[PDB]
């Protein structure tokens, strides 16, 4: 059965020749994508067993890449997707002068035709996990990404947590995206939306990341964020809930953003952070206003933050916000006075 692959080297003929294709769970051999941006229409993929990857030291490698009309990627009961990312961490993630590690493990491109991804089973990826760009339609669901073991600090990392910029879902220049009934234990932006429109994101468990942030926005091939929903979500043990940030000297557009029924727990630095002064991946004080944020709605945001953090972080640029909406919020805990400046110098506390 050539829609039965049990080896790496069987793959190419299965997505040429069947509709059907199982992956019974192999490892890709080093070097080796497992290339799936040749799926057939009406394509759909299940994965099975536990599939792993051989040791590619290399940031620009793509481990996976998905691609197709109406196609689907999900997995059968018990199966497991290994990144690999024990033998990567060193606990400076994406950083430049550290170790080489595939920046994005799962990259979602040209996919569209109400196409679905359900019910996999991640563990122990490298950097970023799912990179969704130019695409369309699509729908993601019953995902649990499991990046726990990155928790604890190896023989590379000294003090630090093995893994780090293990970002969740990254999504960027697509439309009519929905991510729903999602588990993510990883080191990073939980869900990170940097561009796209009517994105829809409900039902997140988040846990250990950095909640999910909006951004950073500007700077980047797209920056421009139009239409984005967090609906019922949970962001626990995480560094922020719910974060919009943008870079400093840069600009870009934020419309139509609504955080709706989100619970938080146990946050670390901001319980709901707005701010447009990110340069470099750091903070600088000082907000600019290239980017222009309207629209945004806070809806019921309640939940508790660490004494270490503050319930409210709004860092707008000069006339840069507009239209901010406040309705039930009732995030509690933090130590630190909340600081912000819009839509004037007072905020929810
Ligand atoms: C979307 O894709 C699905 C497959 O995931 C298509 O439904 C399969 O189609 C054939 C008929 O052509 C049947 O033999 C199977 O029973 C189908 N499977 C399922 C799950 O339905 C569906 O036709 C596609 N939709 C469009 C609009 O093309
Ligand atoms: C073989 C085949 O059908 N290819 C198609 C193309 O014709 C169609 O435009 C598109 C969306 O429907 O999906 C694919």
């Amino acid at each position: 059965d050539p829609c039965s692959v049990t080896e790496y080297s069987g793959l190419a003929t299965a997505v040429s020749s069947c509709k059907n294709i199982v992956l019974n769970g192999f490892q890709v051999p080093t070097g080796k994508q497992l290339d799936l941006s040749s799926l057939q229409n009406d394509s759909t993929v299940t994965f099975k067993g536990t599939t792993t990857f051989a040791t590619t030291a290399d940031n620009d490698f793509n481990p996976i890449v998905i691609s197709g009309s109406n196609i689907t990627i999900t997995g059968a009961s018990g199966h497991v997707i290994d990144g690999n990312g024990q033998a990567y961490w060193d606990g400076k993630g994406s950083n430049s002068n550290s170790n080489q590690k595939p920046d994005h493990f799962i990259v979602v491109q040209k996919t569209t035709g109400n196409s679905k991804i359900t019910n996999l089973n991640i563990q122990n990826w490298p950097v970023h996990c799912f990179d969704i760009t130019g695409s369309s339609q699509l729908t993601i669901s019953g995902l649990i990404l499991d990046n726990r073991a990155g928790d604890k600090p190896n023989a590379k990392s000294g003090s630090l947590p093995a893994a780090h910029n293990t970002d969740g879902f990254d999504i960027s220049s697509s439309d009519h995206v929905t991510l729903d009934n999602n588990h993510v234990y990883n080191q990073d932006d939980c869900v990170a939306v940097t561009s796209g429109t009517n994105i829809v994101v409900s039902n997140m468990y988040c846990s250990g990341g950095h909640g999910l942030s909006i951004g950073s926005v500007g700077g980047k091939s797209d920056n421009v964020v139009d239409g984005v929903q967090f609906l019922s979500s949970q962001v626990v043990n995480s560094q922020n809930g719910c974060r919009i940030k943008s870079n400093s000297g840069a600009t870009g557009t934020i419309n139509n953003v609504t955080y709706q029924n989100i619970a938080l727990t146990n946050i670390s630095t901001y319980g709901v952070d707005v701010q447009q002064d990110y340069l470099n991946g750091g903070p600088t004080g000082k907000p600019t206003n290239g980017v222009k944020i309207s629209n945004i709605k806070f809806i019921k945001v309640t939940g508790t933050v660490a004494s270490s953090a503050q319930d409210w972080f709004i860092l707008c640029g000069d006339g840069s916000c507009s239209g901010f909406t406040f309705s039930g919020n009732a995030i509690t805990g933090g130590g630190k006075t909340s600081s912000c400046n819009y839509p004037t110098n007072t905020c929810p506390s």
